[PDB]
C-alpha cells in the first residue's frame, strides 16, 4: 500500500469560464474568453463557453457529488468579470453572492476551498486597455485581489493569485492560441512580467488584508527529455516552460539564465527595477503536471518536439508518470518552497456511455493511479506535498478545442446536462476515504 501523510489533501479542479456557462448572467461583463471564443476561427467547432456544463445554475449538484465522493478541496475560479464587470470600480453583488453560496456550501459540507483568483477570463474592459501588456495591471489586479479577500477571506484561506501565467503570456499572446489571440513576443514578455508584478501586489495586499490565510500561485510544468547529447534545449525549455521563469523573479530576483539568453531583447529595458518587489513571500507553489516531451536542439526558439511511440491520451500527449516525481523533486532542490500541492493533474480521453449507463475510462484510472505512486514517491524523499487536485470533477470547455476534450471524472452529457461518474472517479473516491493507494 502507499498511504499519505495525515491531513493530506485530495481534492478535485475547475475553472469558472470552463464550467459555469452563463457569463452575461446577472449583471456580469464580458470576458476575453467570451469575446474570444465568439470570434470565428479560434475554437473548434465553434465552441463557447455560453453554456459549457451549466455550472452556473447546477452548482449545488456539482459540490454534492464533490461531497457523495468524498472529495477533501475543491479548486476553483473566480471570474474577475463576475465580480467587477468593467475590472475596476464597480463592485457587482451578484457575482459576490454566486461565489458566497459555493464556498458557504463547501465549508457546511467539510469541504476546503482553494481558490484560484485568475484563471483567465480576463474582463474584455481591461483588455481594451492593454490587458497584461499594460503595466497598470498590478494596480488592478490588486484591486481586484482585495475585494475578494475582503468579501471571502474570513472563510476562505487558501488562495492562489494566478494559474500557468506561462500560458496566459505565450499562449494567449505570443502563439495567438488563447484569449485575446497576439502574436507579438515584445507583448508576450511584458505580460510575463506584468503577470509577476501583479501577483507580487495581491500578495502585498494578502497580508494586509487576511492576516491568517495562505497564498500561491500555480505553474504548468512538463517532463522534457534530450533526444540524445539538446541536453541544453531541456534545460531551456524547464527554465522557460516550467516554474523557474517565475520563481527564479520570486526567489532570487531575475529571469533564469537560458530565459534572458532568449528573451533579453523582449523585456522592458528597465525590468530588474520590479524584482525586489516581485520577491514578496509565498506560502505555496501549486505545480500542475500532464505530459512529457523529448526535445532536440533545432524552430522559433531553437527547439522542436521530437515525437515517440509512447501512449498519448486524446490531446496526443505521452504518458510519462516519472515526470511528476520528477517536477516535485526538482522544485524542491532549486527553490525550497515551504509547501507543494499538485494542484492539477489529468487526461482527456475519447470517454463512451457504455449500455450499461457507466463510464469504463480504465485508461484515465491507471494514468492517475501511476502519477498518484510517483507523488507518494517524492513525499517519501522529503518533498513537502501537501495536496492533490485531479483536473477536472467535470468534463467541461478545453479552451481552444471546445467540448471535444474530456478530463472530467465525471462525464457531462451536454444535451441533458447529465452528470455521470465516471470510474476513475469512484476509483478516486476511494483513494481519498483510503488516503493513498492498495
Ligand atoms: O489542458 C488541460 C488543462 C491545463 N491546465 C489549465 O489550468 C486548465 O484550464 C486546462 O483545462
Amino acid at each position: 500500500v502507499k498511504k499519505f501523510p495525515e491531513g493530506f489533501l485530495w481534492g478535485v479542479a475547475t475553472a469558472s469560464y470552463q464550467i459555469e456557462g452563463s457569463p452575461l448572467a446577472d449583471g456580469a461583463g464580458m470576458s476575453i474568453w467570451h469575446t474570444f471564443s465568439h470570434t470565428p476561427g479560434n475554437v473548434k467547432n465553434g465552441d463557447t463557453g455560453d453554456v459549457a456544463c451549466d455550472h452556473y445554475n447546477r452548482w449545488k449538484e456539482d459540490i454534492e457529488i464533490i461531497e457523495k465522493l468524498g472529495v477533501k478541496a475543491y479548486r476553483f475560479s473566480i471570474s474577475w468579470p463576475r465580480i467587477l464587470p468593467e475590472g475596476t470600480g464597480r463592485v457587482n453583488q451578484k457575482g459576490l453572492d454566486f461565489y458566497n453560496r459555493i464556498i458557504d456550501t463547501l465549508l457546511e459540507k467539510g469541504i476546503t476551498p482553494f481558490v484560484t483568483i485568475y484563471h483567465w477570463d480576463l474582463p474584455f474592459a481591461l483588455q481594451l486597455k492593454g490587458g497584461w501588456a499594460n503595466r497598470e495591471i498590478a494596480d488592478w489586479f490588486a484591486e481586484y485581489s482585495r475585494v475578494l479577500f475582503e468579501n471571502f477571506g474570513d472563510r476562505v484561506k487558501n488562495w492562489i493569485t494566478l494559474n500557468e501565467p506561462w500560458v496566459v503570456a505565450i499562449v494567449g499572446h505570443l502563439y495567438g492560441v488563447h484569449a485575446p489571440g497576439m502574436r507579438d513576443i515584445y507583448v508576450a514578455f511584458r505580460a510575463v512580467h506584468n503577470l509577476l508584478r501583479a501577483h507580487a501586489r495581491a500578495v502585498k495586499v494578502f497580508r494586509e488584508t487576511v492576516k491568517d490565510g495562505k497564498i500561491g500561485i500555480v505553474f504548468n510544468n512538463g517532463y522534457f527529455e534530450p533526444a540524445s547529447e539538446d541536453i541544453r534545449a531541456v534545460r531551456f525549455m524547464h527554465q522557460f516552460n516550467n516554474y523557474p521563469l517565475f520563481l527564479n523573479p520570486i526567489y532570487r530576483g531575475d529571469y533564469p539564465e537560458l530565459v534572458l539568453e532568449f528573451a533579453r531583447e523582449y523585456l522592458p529595458e528597465n525590468y530588474k527595477d520590479d524584482m525586489s518587489e516581485i520577491q514578496e513571500k509565498i506560502d505555496f507553489v501549486g505545480l500542475n503536471y500532464y505530459s512529457g516531451h523529448l526535445v532536440k536542439f533545432d524552430a522559433p526558439a531553437k527547439v522542436s518536439f521530437v515525437e515517440r511511440d509512447l501512449p498519448k491520451t486524446a490531446m496526443g500527449w505521452e504518458i510519462v508518470p516519472e515526470g511528476i516525481y520528477w517536477i516535485l523533486k526538482k522544485v524542491k532542490e532549486e527553490y525550497n518552497p515551504p509547501e507543494v500541492y499538485i494542484t492539477e493533474n489529468g487526461a482527456a480521453f475519447d470517454d463512451v456511455v457504455s449500455e450499461d449507463g457507466r463510464v469504463h475510462d480504465q485508461n484515465r484510472i491507471d494514468y492517475l493511479k501511476a502519477h498518484i505512486g510517483q507523488a507518494w514517491k517524492a513525499i517519501q524523499e522529503g518533498v513537502p506535498l501537501k495536496g492533490y487536485f485531479v483536473w477536472s470533477l467535470l468534463d467541461n470547455f478545453e479552451w481552444a478545442e471546445g467540448y471535444s476534450k474530456r478530463f472530467g471524472i465525471v462525464y457531462v452529457d451536454y444535451s441533458t446536462q447529465k452528470r455521470i461518474v465516471k470510474d476513475s472517479g469512484y476509483w478516486y473516491s476511494n483513494v481519498v476515504k483510503n488516503n493513498g493507494l492498495e
